[PDB]
């Protein structure tokens, strides 16, 4: 027993479910609580899929070195900085944002202004080109906290984009990055797959595409 | 409204419950299920603290900008690097420790050997000093993962001592950092509260080297 598989990072975060939710979408019979799977990898055998269930940041890993076929790049992924994968297909679907927030009714500090976040790569490159002498803090979580304590006074994260007052009780204070999610695929494993892989872009595109 | 407080660093992780132990037993009456508590900032005003759940890579941060006074530094942090705070008091209670370890009967890689592990700082530097031409690869999480489908045969990670078959279902391949959990204090903070936070360091220091 062993044959023609095709292994799918997904993005274990918020992104997952509406991650899983293209494919069924674009047709790929995934089965019921999938979406709330505990488990790291997960197979489809009826659909040809196997899927794990990385850690948001790694989906790229993963697809990078093929152990992934392909990725649903929730793109939290390629903020990371510039790799190798293709980045087939934006599925600006699995909506929201990057931004540099803080609470309420408090401004910036007038002394070390300073942010807390997950990103030092991108906040850094962000006040690095935006002129700010700021002052950087990475951190591995509870972001939410850093203000709240006073850590830093704005974090750099992200959050959904609707409107100004993010999930957090939090309030976006400068928009920096959009980011989608995209359907990565690893290249050596699509010289390979071609057929599932383009058969899956152009399936999830019209998914994507089509309602908008 | 304001005055005396003493904010505490915690690792949110495993240790919470040990370091909250560690007081309990060092005599902070903290409140019941304050070990399951979800906030991330939680007060006990009859015991003069304020208790910050960091993410356990973060405590020392906390620690080190004077958010937190002290932190019970789940070695963890010091992972990390060098860095900025007294390592007042390791409380060898919070045990386990830093591994290879990689899955059951399989051995390394004959070409490209390869670690996945949230930790490349010390996996890198262990083998940079080791003298193995590995391939070390920052995973953010789902460690026990990487091996399962090979991105890496070994993950260099945190797991359990006493034998050598981890949590996980992986087994310790060579072992590398023993590390304690520590008492940390904040140097600036000190300076301000050596009482409450030396009369916490001898308290904590009781529990800790007394029974053992």
């Amino acid at each position: 027993a062993m044959g023609k598989l095709l292994t799918m990072a997904m993005p274990k975060g918020r992104i997952f479910e509406e991650a899983a939710g293209l494919l069924r979408q674009a047709g790929y019979r995934l089965p019921e609580e999938f979406e709330d799977s505990r488990k790291l990898i997960i197979d489809v055998p009826e659909e040809n899929l196997r899927f794990i269930l990385a850690k948001p940041m790694d989906v790229t890993t993963y697809v990078e070195h093929g152990v992934a076929d392909v990725g649903i790049a929730g793109k939290d992924v390629m903020l990371e900085e510039e790799r190798d994968v293709y980045e087939v297909l934006d599925l600006n679907i699995s909506k929201c944002h990057l931004a540099v927030a803080g609470l309420p009714n408090t401004d910036w500090s007038g002394v070390a202004p300073r942010i807390a976040t997950k990103y030092p790569n991108v906040a850094s490159s962000y006040f690095r080109e935006q002129g700010e002498q700021v002052e950087i803090i990475k951190l591995n979580g509870s972001i939410e906290l850093a203000p709240l304590i006073g850590l830093a006074d704005r974090i750099v994260d992200i959050v959904s984009t609707g409107q100004t007052l993010k999930e957090n009780g939090l309030v976006e204070t400068e928009h920096i990055c959009d980011i989608t999610s995209r359907f990565i695929v690893n290249p050596v494993s699509y010289r390979m797959k071609d057929d599932v892989i383009d058969e899956m872009a152009s399936r999830l595109s019209l998914v994507v595409e089509g309602e908008t």
